[PDB]
């Protein structure tokens, strides 16, 4: 379409290597035809799975120390090259269109594979080229934006590469930006100042391919494997996704996500608990709201508690076991309880043994 | 105007590609006039609609981590070159003129369409050439600033783009800037350090055409389609643009914007419902101001709450139904509520049935 590299005599290359010649281009009010040149011992090296990609001049990175100017054949210093490379999934690129195209950067030529579509309400977020990586690990890319004025969202196609594409699109899968937050609590991200990108967390069910783009979603999936109890409240309050779930005090599980209920009178709220902690929750454990800073008074004389919390960020929810000399079994893959509105005052005091 | 490109002899740009010469210009005290060759086997590639803009040098882009140089003819080193494309609105800068006008940048030669005028207060925030965005998605271009020592006002005359102009410029549409907001509770927008826009929400009307520019702007289109009741206060309080409104501790809603009344005893409040929590609000549901830190006390001991929460960020109106064994109808599109100065003491035990 738009391509600063040449009229005639720059360098083919592959793998960064000047093996070839582009010899013809002509002028379009839409897009370009380039015609190249390689050697006749050279055409081996190149079949129908191979895409074409272009760059113009001196492209100085300044990433950390290093400022590393191109090391460059002088036909690029004046017109810029074009380099290629084999890859998997290139066949379908080339099944669609009449001949190959001619990408205007690197990581838009390697956009190959399944094709889905994300729905989202804002695309102050998003970027054509941001990737998305599953546990920090980029399995795909953002290749188009589209603005729909008549169903008020942004449509924004997204390629996944072709060996992660069979695992996830697969339903109930959560895609979100990640953000730096930047707040008197802490930082968070900072990476994402520079190159923001999208956290991906898959599903199990039908291939969907059709998506949209959530709030939150948990970063690790630590607590992925696990049951996925779900928990009734009277109102949210200051439970959010990513809020642990604590036995005495350390963090055995997260809220995975919150929603009403079929019918509008309590807030439940999934979550799920670890594999090494998952035996620790029975069939009869109270949940409560340990939210905040909570400190008390008397008419004689007040004691106060404070401890950076992280209750205090976010606020978590704890559980205890209630003592019985027979043990209740586990509690099912979904199992529904419901919060105590206090915290009970004899939890510290139970002790109940909870073994292996 | 002021174009530092050529004396003669650089080369005419299309689609970044050097076909063409500049052959003759002459200075003027206002504006160059340029004489420009093309070939005439090339002449069927520019019509009526085409725009012509100008570039001087070599312009290092920092962009990332890229330096990028130009990858230019070596005219362009020495005087820069002119490039031109085809559009779609192009006919309407030539109907005005005698012929047509080499703009200073590519973005300013973009700017056409429907041109429409803000009426602002302050210009510290606006800037020539600063995008007008709908859900992040560029829509419109800011062109001229003037200040007017008569109406205390500077009048910004901005351009939206053909596909955009019927949809918006309706009459009751917000415009505001963005603004980075850095603070203890946290950053919201740092993209808008170093380029500011414009965000945009449409309304329906007549085609008004003259618009002022607001403090504050919704900036998700989520609540767009739902209800906009009317919910009438003795005091505004911590109440603002974009305060949420909340069942249950969930956020179902936002206060789009806030009013006196027709007669000034009270303030009413515009707020909208999303489509999935519409059926929520019915013809008897009570409001109350869930805003900031409620602390409670005891003669004989006393117990707090805190919860970081985003009603101490932005005062949360919350509500509830009160039980009945028939449901009250489904509220209307205008609608007025009063609030109820105190949370009722019941709603937690309530529990009414709000199907579907």
């Amino acid at each position: 379409e738009t391509l600063p590299d040449v009229q005639a005599g720059s360098v083919v290359l592959y793998r960064k290597f000047e093996v070839g010649e582009v010899i013809t281009v002509r002028p379009r009010a839409n897009a370009f035809d380039i015609d190249l040149h390689i050697k006749p011992e050279y055409r081996n090296l190149l079949t129908s799975n191979s895409v074409f990609w272009a760059e113009g001049g001196a492209k100085v990175q300044l990433n950390g120390s290093g400022l590393t100017v191109q090391a460059s054949p002088l036909s690029r210093a004046l017109k810029g090259a074009i380099s290629f490379d084999n890859l998997s999934g290139a066949s379908a690129s080339q099944r669609k269109g009449d001949k190959r195209i001619l990408y205007a950067s690197e990581t838009a030529a390697r956009a190959v594979g399944g094709q889905i579509t994300l729905h989202a309400f804002d695309a102050g977020k998003l970027a054509v080229g941001m990737p998305i990586r599953y546990l920090g690990i980029d399995i795909g890319q953002i290749q188009t934006l589209d603005l729909i004025t008549a169903r008020n969202e942004v449509q924004a196609k997204a390629v996944l590469y072709p060996e992660y594409v069979q695992t996830f699109a697969r339903g109930g899968t959560r895609f979100s930006v990640v953000t730096p937050q930047i707040s008197a609590a802490g930082v968070e991200h900072l990476d994402t100042i520079l190159q923001p990108y999208i956290n991906v967390e898959p599903g199990r069910g039908n291939p969907r391919r059709d998506f949209e783009l959530q709030e939150a979603t948990i970063t690790d999936s630590r607590y992925l494997d696990g049951l996925s109890i779900i928990v009734e409240a009277p109102e949210a309050g200051s439970l959010g996704i990513g809020t642990p779930v604590l036995f005495r005090g350390l963090e055995v599980g997260t809220v995975t996500g919150m929603t009403l209920g079929t019918l509008s009178d309590r807030v439940m709220i999934a979550m799920r608990i670890s594999k090494r902690y998952q035996h620790l929750v029975r069939n009869n454990s109270v949940f409560w709201l340990a939210s905040g800073y909570s400190l008390d008074f008397g008419l004689t004389g007040g004691v106060v508690k404070t401890g950076t919390f992280n209750q205090f960020i976010r606020g978590g929810i704890a559980f205890a076991t209630p003592p019985g000399t027979p043990l209740a079994p586990k509690a099912q893959e979904g199992k529904h309880f419901l919060l105590q509105e206090s915290e009970p005052k004899e939890w510290r005091e139970w002790g109940t043994a909870l073994p292996k």
